[PDB]
Parts: structure tokens; sequence; C-alpha cells
């Protein structure tokens, strides 16, 4: 099942090398913080990709503990919101991190939006704290003050193009159906 | 069962293939926001196909944890609504993910309605949100930015016809009953 | 039994076939929207029989996991009712897909009927989404916009007259009491 | 055991056949709507009736998950009572629907007799719809205005008169309690 | 045990041949209701005897799921009261059906018996009302208005004078014992 | 143990002979019911010995799911209280039965003593009125009019004498130490 | 263990047998009621003993499920205080019944020694009267009015003299500790 | 384990043969009560080390199950103070009772101090009373007025002088600890 | 496990010996009470010491079960703080005590360390009289007054001086550490 | 799985001497207190990456029981949050550690971000907290004052540069999913 | 698993034996309480070392079970705060003990500090306290009076600097990693 599977030596040993590497700098971006300067991160759907090469499509999991509003302030007819989220990322062997990740809205004139903005931004920023704890390759090196200085002194090179000549165009899958009606 | 199946190695090595794979235009729809740009996304019966060809009809389930109405408020005759909704994805092993999605109405002068458009789409976007966790295939893809402008510059393809002659049109399965009544 | 059968690989194969196929002009009815225009549906009974000639009589199952009354509003003497319902289908595999539906009433002067309009029509509503989920056969073709212009489209045909010369007239049957005998 | 046995492939094919088939116009009743015209209906012991022959008295169940009284009024002496009903049936093999059943009571001058008749007749309502959703042969026919609109043209008969020779006329049922003897 | 017990092939033969027979006419009483004409009924103890001897004193059980007290109130010095109740009959394999019985109080002059009266009568109509669902043997026919206008067509016999030769007139029972003695 | 020994054919044939057997004039006694005339019932103690003699003293055991004081009002310097119990009975291979019992005090002139009556008269009553539903032989038959009125037919006897010359006079018992000591 | 062991043939034979049997004039008391004449009744210590030497020291558990203070009231500076209990005895094979009993105090200046006099006497009184429905020898006979006029009907016999010249004298127990060591 | 062990032949007629006996003078100590005259009972660690004596240190348990500070009052400056305590004693093989016991404080003028006697005093008293229900060597004599009759005409006998020559003086136990390591 | 390892008999004997004994002199120490004489007791770590040498550091569990803060007054600047709490202790085979400890502050001018030293003094209280019903060694003899009578009748020794030449000088235990290597 | 694998010998005596050890100049770091002094800590992934390397990616968890925020205050236009948490950490045998963690703002004049640094550095902290209790190689050596001070008086070493050249730049990682499809 | 190993012999006469040895100089530490005079004590880390070093880093577990803020009280412009914790400890075999701790902050001008300085001091307190029941090589020591004074007889040493040159500088394994490599 899930929870119960047990890592073999081989699929053990090949995961906690690869944990240790660090991020390239083509997974990380930046953010000009508001009062602040430079902040460096890796985008949430990077951090999927990353966990899905790492675990695979069924060796990660990860739910949503709990999501409690803070508050909603209403201030100059403009609206501040602030959500929390708890979520919990586990493993198939029964491994788990849970942490805490916070959204933010400090602009827009409506209440729905700045509720969506903080909601989705919570559950996010909570799946990529909760990865970090597992290794490196997750996003734990951009906590790193000599990683991080050592990236802003390699060369900035250019964002990657992505090739759409062999993407996904019809809905049916040959060999995932043969080999699910062959599972049976 | 469900949850306690287990993916053989060739369902397993097809299914994580097939999940790496990008959508094509077929997929992308696009709107203008309330004071935006071109956003784009993928349909709601687009990810539920994409799930069932994935995964098969009897590989995945999804059910609503949680679903709170925000607010409902009414300003210059008008309502204004928005409602959160938690939805959590399986797989036949176990898998699990987990997400969030926000439906909002702005300017309908129907209190029913404007409920109904927001309990509604918050149900499907936390369906999408959390099928996203499964790969591009599902829908994590329409967020890598150089992925979307790859899009942008591809042509504007014609809306396609779909044949009808051969869509069912009676409710009686022969294959289906014949399989069925083996079963017993 | 029910949640703990698992479908040979002939059921399996038959029943995703079957799933695909999408619906011709017969399953589809029509409404003027107040305000909008023609809104296409599938009646409720048609999604039963679906189902039922589907995955038979006891391969899947329904609940009303909540059903929550919105609101109950009375303006100039007539009566405003919203309900919403959140359906759980499940298959005898243990799959399962869960939807909200909502039952609107706005126009009815006694309160006792709109509640009962709004609370069924929010059942069927909640139990035809979470149909949906299972293949473009059960519904999810009425989304596609390609399969709406690609039915219009098509003669206007004439609504069939069903047969009653051999309906049922009594209540014993000899055939399932027969079976039921030997089963003990 | 109840809940888990399993239907032998005979009883199936046998239920799965008898369930397909429509009712006669013996089933069906009327009734003129409150401002509304010609209803169409199956009195409750009928679909009772219909159940205890088709799935035998063992083989099906029912129960009440929720009751609750929406509102009792007074208007000028007169009472006016809603209640709604959550009514869940199931099988002998796990398989069980569940539906909501209204009842109303707009009429009489004495408050206990108006909540009796809501609450009776949300029950029954529940336990219909309920029941309906196994079959056409249950009482799915009802919403199907083909099938109401060929019941129409045909002929008026005249209620049968039941014959009471051989009624039931004392308690013992030797038959009953040898097999019964004979079972332990 | 109970609950676990599946009926063999000849008592569940015997069971569902001897529940399908309607009642005669010594069975049926009547009452004049409030308004109403001639509302015809089975007494309680009737039923319970009807059912210890179709299924045994050990093959059916019921419990009260529910009783709520609608309203007690005082007009005029005389007390009004109406009492709910929820009966749940179970078999010796599970089958089950439950249903909600009513009890009215209007005339009397103390509170006490009004509820007295009221909670007795309401269990009293549940267990009825749920052994219904069985068949017509144990009341089923009582709403068939077929069967209602054919036994007003039979002749009217004088209550029958019940011996009292061979009454149990010494609790001590020595089959009963030597049977115990040698269970053990 | 208890609630998992099934009956013998022996003594479930012989229980239910003994349970259709009505009770003799030696166990009614009368009442004048106030407004009203000669009501008939049994004792609590002699149902009690009816059970332990039945069944055995562990065959049968008997709980008090609730107890609710319905009213303590205080009118004219008197007190007049209303409880309510629900008794159920189990016997040995799990068959209840449960049902309500009421107990009433009217003129008393000291609270505590009022509430006393009230509730061991509602257990005591909720115990018969449980007991009922095995049989005749339990209290079945006070219920029936013909009965009751047959019993009026018949000779008033004599109240009977009791033997006290082989009363228990002390606590040892010899039979039972043996046979328990030879249990070990 | 305890509750899950079986009466042998034997001893339930016995217990069976002396169980029936009435008590003698050693055991019963008298009492003068406030408001009533002489009540005849069973010491507590007494039912207890009793309840030792039937069932041995283990084979018979008492709980107290429930005890509510009914009321202390203050009157003229005197304290009148009811309180309710539950008993529930339980046999070693799972036989069980339930009892409520109630403790009064109508006289004290002092509140504390009013509650622990209605609280010791409520838990003493509901497990005497639960032990009742066990048979006579456990004081089913004090409820029967023959029993008792045949009790006054015999020489009022003297208190009798309790011999201590074996009584316990010495904590020490060879023989308890001699059959302990040889368990382990 | 403790709950699951059965006594033996030999334990169990050691025990049951031990409980009888009557205690002697050396076990009762008596009070002069507040109004009232001589009253005699067992002080607590007394009917502690007969538990343990009796039973064996690991044949018994106690736990407490409530305990209610009744009510703390404050009168002229000083304290009344009654607290409750639900006293439960399990023996080996699962047999239990459970009593209720009552402190009382009507003196001190500090809080602490009554409240602290009250609490300590109420789980003393429960612990007394339910060992009493075991039989008459754990306390059940001093309620039987014969037996206090018996005891108040035997010659008051001097305290007793404790021999403190062989009293524990290191905490170290050579037999134990070479038992328990050869038990692992 | 704990709480499922039964005594060989050569431990249980050996404890049995062991409990009976009474405390030296070298164990009770005294106090002057707030307005009385000399009180007796036995110091926390003593007990703690007593049940760690007679049962073994692996033999004997403790838990709080309730801690209830009764009052924290303030008085001519002065804290008064009383607090309550539910010991419970549990020995390896099951076995378990549990008592009520008090603590009592009458002093200081500061809250916290009122309620500290109420707490703390609280839960020791509850643990040392939880342990004294195992028996006279582990403090069930400060309670005899024949005991502490021949305590101070015997000479006064002066404080012991420990010797410090072998104490624990570094956290590694060589023996500890090869013993749990050999244990896996 | 997780939670009941033990550790072996081998791995069990490696853990238990690297977790002796403490840590070098390289993982500490200093703060400058408000107020006070240098005060120093070790980041919270330096502990991630210490406990992923001592235990493995597999071998420990950790979990948030209870966040609380103790409180939110606005003085002077800036906002002042202190938030609490429990952190929970697991080790693969089954080895546990949870302690508490705070976090603090004093400062900025927006309410999410103090909340958003408050929550986060809660968590944080508790974690650190919690892997303390593991040993010196987790941080249980920062608050050794003499380890401290044997710091300080060690040359200070510039900050380690990293190297990017071996650095993550693609998602795919052969070894993982060659070993994984050998897994299955 | 943890929780069901139990020690073998040599094991547990190894623990037994130096749970009993006393600490020596060097783990005792002093302070200077306001009001009062030099008070010993243990340093957390100290204590959790000892745990570490006897029982191993997989034989102890510990839990908060409780923490409740008493108090936090504002006077004169500075925070008074006290707050409790229940700390619970549990070997590997299943045994555990319970034991309260208090924080209590009575400077500082912040609140944010005072709780953090309260809830951390009160884990550390019940942690340490927990610990003190398994012996005196675990801190009970520290509370007799004798051992304390046998410390101030014994000449001041000065504490010792602690070695850095084989301190862990690298967060690779290699011992752990081959050992766990070889575990799989």
């Amino acid at each position: 099942c899930f929870g119960q599977c047990q890592y073999t030596a081989e699929e053990y040993q090949a995961i906690q090398k690869a944990l240790r590497q660090r991020l390239g700098p083509e997974y990380i971006s930046s953010r000009m913080a508001g009062g602040g300067q430079k902040v460096c991160y890796i985008e949430g759907h990077r951090v999927i990709n990353l966990a899905n090469e790492m675990f695979g499509y069924n060796g990660w999991a990860h739910s949503i503990t709990q999501q409690n509003v803070d508050f909603v302030d209403l201030n100059n007819g403009k609206f501040y919101v602030g959500v929390c989220a708890f979520v919990r990322v586990q493993l198939k062997d029964g491994s788990y991190h849970e942490d805490v990740g916070y959204g933010v809205s400090e602009g827009l004139k409506s209440k729905a939006l700045s509720l969506e903005k903080a909601r989705k931004e919570a559950v996010t920023d909570g799946l990529k704290r909760a990865l970090r704890s597992f290794g490196n390759a997750l996003g734990n090196c951009i906590l790193d003050k000599d990683y991080l200085r050592s990236l802003n002194k390699l060369p900035r090179q250019l964002p990657l193009e992505v090739d759409l000549t062999k993407a996904k165009r019809q809905d049916l899958e040959p060999s995932v159906e043969e080999a699910r009606y062959n599972s049976c």
C-alpha cells in the first residue's frame, strides 16, 4: 500500500545521494520585497516537479491539516488579508514532515480576490517549507547565505525555452492502458 | 480494493513517463481577467478526462474535505460572494494530494445564483489544483511562464468539430454486461 | 462484497471503453435561462439509468454527506430559497467522486414547496455532477462547447413513443425468485 | 450475513433484467396538485411490495439518517408545517442509495396532526425517491415524460377486486416453524 | 448470533411465501377519526404476535433510536401534546427497516397523562409502521384501498371468546428447563 | 458468553411453545384509574419471575438507556411529577426489545417522595412493556380485549397462601458451592 | 476472564434452583414510614452477603452508571435533599440488570450530612433493586403481598447472638497464600 | 495480565472461605459523632492491609472515576465543604465493585485545609465502601448490629505495641532483586 | 511489554514478603503543623527510591490523570492557593492504584511561586498516597498510631553522612552500553 | 515501515557514537540580543541537514501538534506578536521527543508580516529544541557554557564558499528511477 | 518497535545498578534565589545527556501532555507570567513517568519574551522532574539533604575545558551510512 512500502537498499541509497545535491541557478528566481531587497526562492511548480522526479508520482503525498484565516481588515478602502496553513508531506514508507506557510494580500480593492490569493499562497508556501526538510535538493539550500552568495557570482544565463513538438495532443495513452489491462 | 492496490512495474513506468509530458495547445484556453491580461488555464472537464485516461475510471478518487462560505455581501443592490473548498484526490495505491480552490461571484443580482456559481467554481478549482500535483500532464505546466510564452508563439488553431456518428444511443452495453456476468 | 470487489480485466476494459463514448442527441434537453439563452442538460433519471447500465444495479452507490439550507428569504410576498448538497458516488472497488449541487427556488408563494424544490434539485444536481467525473458517457460531454456545436448541427428528431405491451403487470418475478432460492 | 453477501451470477442477471422493465398502468395513480395539473405517482405500499418481490424480505433495508422540521408556522389560525427526511436504502451486498423526501401540511387547524402528516409523508417520499435509483421497475419511470404520455393513451381499467378467500386467519405458520426448527 | 445468522433456503422460502398473504377480517379494527370517517388499523399486540410467529421470538428485534417531544401546549386549561418516535426493526440476518411514529394527546386536563399517552402511542405507531415494510402479512395491506373495500364486503363476525382451560397457571416450565439444562 | 450463545433446537422449540400460552387469572390484578374504571395489569415482580423461569437467570438482561424527568410542577402546595424511561431487554442470543415507560405522581406533598415514585414506576413500566414484545406469556395478553372480557367470566379465586417451611434461612448453599468449585 | 465465563450445567442448575427459594423471616426488617405504615425491607449488607454466597466473590460485579442530585432545598432552616442513582449488576457470563435507586433526607440542619445520606442511600437502594431481578432469593419476595402476610403470621424470633471465638484476628492467611503461590 | 487471570480452584476456594470470617475487635475503632452516639468503623490503612493479604499486592486495583466538589460555603468566617467520590475496585479476574464516599469539613477557618480534608476523606470512604462488597472480611461486618452488640460485650483490650527489631532499614532487597533478575 | 508481564512465583513471593515490612526510623521525618503538633511523614524522593528498589526501574509507572486549581485568593496582599491532583500508579502486570493529593500555599506575596509550590506538592502527595496502597514498606505505616508511638520510644539517631567517593563522574556507562549492544 | 522498524546493532552503535560528538565552529552563528550580549545558535537548515545525515531522509519525521497565537498587540502604530508552537520529532523505531518553541515580532508596521515571522520562527525553534534531545550532535552543546567558552578561544575561520560545478541542473535522476523500477 | 521491547537480563541489571549511583559535584550547579539562599540543581542538557547515555538515544521518549498559561499580569509596567507544563517520559518497554513543571518570569518589560521564558523553562523543569523518578543517577539525589550537605564538604573543583580537536566538522557520517545501507 502507501505508508507500508519500505525502501529497498538501492532506492534508499540513490535518494540519499540525490537529496544532498544543491540546486543550480536554473531553479532560483528573485523578488523585490516590500521594504526589503532581493529575496531568492524556488517557484512552487518547480518544487512539485522535483518531488515527482525524486520520489515518483506514487511516492509522496501531501495534505492540509488546518487552514485558518488570521485576519481580514479594511483600511482606506483597501483590503489587508492574512491566512495561515499547515501542510504535511508524507513518503511511501511513512516518513512525514509538517510545516506552516503564510499568505498575505496588502493591495486589492476586492475581498474575494484577496482571500483567494492569501489562501493559495498559504498552501503553496506550506508545501514548499515542508518539502525543504527532506534535503537540499528540495529547497533547503535557499536558506544558506553561502550558496546564495555563490549563486550571485555566477553568469546570469538566459531563461530556457520549451519545445512543443512532442507534447501531449490526445488523451489516450496506449502504453498506460496496455500495462493497466495486464495488471488486472 | 481501492487504496490497497499497488502499481506493477510496467504500469508505474508508463504513468511516470506519461506524466512528464506537457499539454499541447489543444488543451489551453484563455480569459480576460478583471483588470488584468490574458490568463491561460485548462477547462475542468478536460482535466477530468486527462485523469480518466491517465489512471483509469477506477484509478483515482476525489472528495471535498471542507467548504466554507467566506462572505456574502450586498453592495449597491449587487451580491459579492466568496467561497472556499478543500479537495483531496487519491490514487489506487494510497497516494493523495489535497489543495484549495476559491469561487468568486461579483455582479449578479440574485443571491442564489451567486452562491451556486461560487460553490461550484470552488470545487472545480480545488480539483484542478490538486491534480496539478501529479505532474505536468494534469496541469502543472500552465504555471511555467516559459511554457506559456512558448505556446503564445504558435498559430491559433481552428476549433475542432467532433464526430457524433458513433455516439452512444442506447443504454444497454452488451460487452460490459457480458463481461460482468462472467465476474460473478 | 461492495467496496471490496476488484474488477476483472474484461469488465475493466469494457467499462473504460464504454465511458469514453459521447452521448447522442437523445439524452440532451434544453432550458431557457432567466435572462440567458439555451442551456443544455441531461435529466436526472437518464443519468440514473446510464449509471445502472454502466456499472449494474449493485456496482455503484451514492450518499448525501451534507445538505445545508443557505438562505430562505421573503421579498414582496414571494419566497427565495437556496440550498446546497454534497453527494458522494462510490463504485464497487472503492472508487468515489464527491461533488456539490445547488437548488434554487425563486418565485413561489409557499415556503414548504420552495424548500422542497430546493432540496430535491440540490440532491439531483449533486448526483449528476458527481457522476460526470467518471467519464463522457455519464454527462461530461455537456460541458464541451465543441460537442454542443456539433449537436446543434443535427436535425431536431421526434420524441420517441415507448412501448407498454411488455410492461410489468404483476409483483411476482419467477426468474428472480428461482435464482434467489438457489443462492441459499 | 446482510451487507456481506454477494449476488450469484444467476440472481444478478435476473435482477438486472427485472429492473429494466417499466411499470404498467396498474401501479400509477393521480393527484390534482395545488394550483397544478394531473401529477402521477406510485403509492408507497406499492413500492414496498415491489422492493420485497425484487430483492426479498431479507434483501433490502432502509433507515432514516436525519429528519429535521424546517418550519411550523401559524397564519389565520391554520398551521403550515414542512419536514425533511433523509432515507438510505441498502441491499445485501452493500449497495446503497440515499435520497431526500419532503412532507408538507398546509391545512388542518391542529398542530399535532400537521406535524404527524408532515413527518410520515417525508419518510415515505424519501423511501420512494431512494428506491427510484435502482431502476425503472421501482419508480424511475414516473419522471420520463415519454412514458407518462404513453400511459394516458391506454384504456381506463377499473380497479380489480382482491380475493379474501385464502387470506391469513391464524397466526401459526406451520411450514415456517418446521423450517425454522430444522434450521437449528 | 443475532445479526450473523443467515436464513437457510427452506426458512427463507417459507417466510417469503407467508409474508405475501393478506390479513383476514379478524385482525382489522376501526376508529372514528376526528372529522374523518372510519379509519381501519391493526392493534399493536396483534402485530407483535404476528411478528413473533413469523420470525420467532428470537428472529426479530426492535429499538427506539430517538424520541423527541414535539410540543406541549396549554389552551383553555387543557393540554395538547405531540411526540415523535423513530423505531428500527431488525431481523436475525441484518435486514432492518426504520420508520417514524407519532403520538397525539388532545383533551386531557393532566400533563403527565397526556405525555404518557403520547410517548407510548408514538413507539407503538413506529413499531407498526416499521413492520409494515416486511410485507402484507404484517400490516402493509391496511393501506390498499382495494383490500379495504373488499373487507367491508364481508360479513361482520362477533369477536371470539377466548378459552382459558389450558392457560399458564404456574411459573415453572419443565420442557424449557430440561432443554436448557441439556443446552449447557 | 452473553449475546453470543445460540439456542439449540430443543430450547428454541420449547420457549416458542411456552411463550404462546396466555396467562391465568392468578397473575392479573386490578386498579381503579383516576377518572376511569377497572384497569387490569400484571405486577412487576411477577413479570420478573416469569422472565426468570422462561429464559433463566442467565438468559435475559435489561438496561436503562435513558431517563428524563419530563416535569416537576408545584400547584396549590402539591407536587405533580412526570418521568420517562427507556428500558431495553436482551436475550442471550442477541435478541432485544426496547420500550418506553412512564411514571406519574400527582398528590404527594414532598418533592423527593414524588420524584422517587415517578422514577421507580417509570423503570418498572418500561421493563414490563419491553417484556411484552416477546410473547403472550410475558404480558402481551393484558391488552387483548377478548382475553380480558373472558377473564371476568371466571370465578374470583381466593388469595393464595405461601408456605414458609422450606424458606432459605442461612446464606451458605452447599450445592452451588460444590458445583462452582468443580467448575474451576 | 470475567464477563466471558459460561456457567456449566451443574452450576446453572444449582443457581436456578437456589434463586427460586423465598427468604426466611431472618432477613426481613421493618420501618415506620413518614405518612405511611410498617414497610418491610432487607438490609443492604444482607443482600451483599446473599449475592456473595449465590454467585461467589468473583461471580458478580456492580457499577454506578449515573448519579444525579435531583434537588437540594432549604426551608425554615432545614435541608431537603433528593438524589438519584443508576446501578448495574453483572454476572460472570455477561448477564446484567440495571435499576434506579433514590435517596432522601428531609431532616438535618447540615447540608453535607444530608447530601451524604442521600447519595449513599441512593446507591444502596439501586443495588438492592437491581439484585431483585435475579430472583426471589435476592429480594424479589419483599414485593409479594402474599409472602408478606404469610411472614407477619409467624412468631417474632429473638435477635441472634453472633459468635466471635473464631473471628479473624491477624491479617495473614496461610491457606490463601499457599494457594496463590501455586498459581504463578 | 491483570484483568485476564482467572482464579484456580484452590485460590478461589480459599478466598471464598476467608471472606466469610468476621473481623475481631482488633480492627474496630470508635468515634463520637456530632450530636450522635458511638459509631464504629475500620481505619483506612487496616482495610488496605486486609485487601493486600486477601488478594495479594498484585491482585486488586482501584480507581477514582469521578470526584465532584458538592459545596464550599462560608458562614461566620468558617468553611463548610462537602465533596463526593466514586471509587471502583477491581480484582485480577475482572470482578469489580464501585461505590460512593463523602468527605465533610465543617470546622477550619482555612479553605485549602478544609478542601484537602474533604477530598482525601472522600476517596478513603469510597474505597472502604467499595471493598465492603466483597465480604465480611473487608468491612461488611460493621453494618450488622448483632455483630456490633456482640463486640461491645467483649473486654476492652489494651493497645498493642509494635516490634521494630526487624524493620526495613535499607532500600535494597536481595531476594526481590535475585528473583527479578531470574525473571528476565 | 508493560502491563502485560505477569510476575513469576519467585518474584511475587519476594515482593509480597518485602511489602509487609515496616519502615525504620531512618525514613520518617517530622513537621510542625499549622496550628497543631508533630506530624510524621516520608519524603517524596524516599518513596521514589523505595518503589525503584521494590519493583525495579522498569516495574512501575505513574501518571497525573487530572490536576485542578481549586482556588487562588488574594487577602491583605498575600496569596492563598489550593490545588488538587489525581495520581495513578501502575505495576508491570497491570495492577494500579489511584489517589488524590492536595497542595497548599498560604504564604508568599508572589502568585507564580504560590501556584508552583501548590502544583508540585499536589503531584508529590498524590504519588505518595497512591504508593501507600501497595503495602507498609511504601508508607502505609505512617497512618498506624501504634507504629508512630513505637517510633518515638526509640532513640533519635543523628543524620548519616553520605559517601561520595564512588559517585558518578562521567556520562559513559560501559556495562550498560555493552549489554545494550548485545541486546540488538 | 516507519514507526515499526528497529535499529540493527551496527546502526544503533554507529548513531550512538555519532550523537556524542560536539559540533565545530562551522555550525555556530551569533546574534546581538536587544540589551544583552552575543548569543550563539545554530541555523535551522543546518540542524535539518544534520538530522538528514544522522538518521536518513526516511529515518525521522516531525509534526506540529499545536500552534497558538499568544498575543497580537498594537502600540504606537507598531505590532507586537507572540506565537507558540509544539513540535514533535519521531525516529523510525518509534522514539520521539516533543518540545515547545516561541516566535516573536516586536517591530514591523504590518500585521500579516509580523504574524508570518512569528509563526515560522516558532515552528523552527520548536524543531531545533526537539532535535536537541537526541544528543550533542544535533544542538545540545550550544547550551553548555564550557563548550561555548572553548569556541570563542578558537580562530574565526572565514565563511566557506560553496562550489556549483556539480549542482543539480535537471529534474530526472537516472539512478533513482532505475532503482525504483527494480523496486516494483 | 518502541513501547514493546522488553529489556534483556543483562541490560536490566546494568541499568538498575547504574541508576543507584549518586551524581558527583561535576553535575551540580547553584543559584541565588530571591528571598532565599543557595539552591542546587542540575542543568537541563546535563539531564538529557544522562538520559541518552543511560537508556540510549532510542531508549527513551518524552512528550508534553498539556501546557496551560496560568497568568499574565501587568504591574507598574512590568510583566509577571506563570505557566504550567505536564511532561511524560517513557522507556522502550512501556514504563512511564509524568510530572509537572512550572515556569516563572517576573522581570522583563516585554510580554513576548516573558511568555517565551516561562513556557520553555516550564517544559525543561517538567522533563527534569519526570526523569528524577527513575533513580538518583538522573537527579533524585538533588533532593536528599544529606547528599547536599556532603557535597559542600568536598573541594570546589574548577569547571573543565572542553576539547574541540575531534569535533564534528562535516555532516557526512561514513559509519552510520554503511550501517544503514546494510540494514536495508
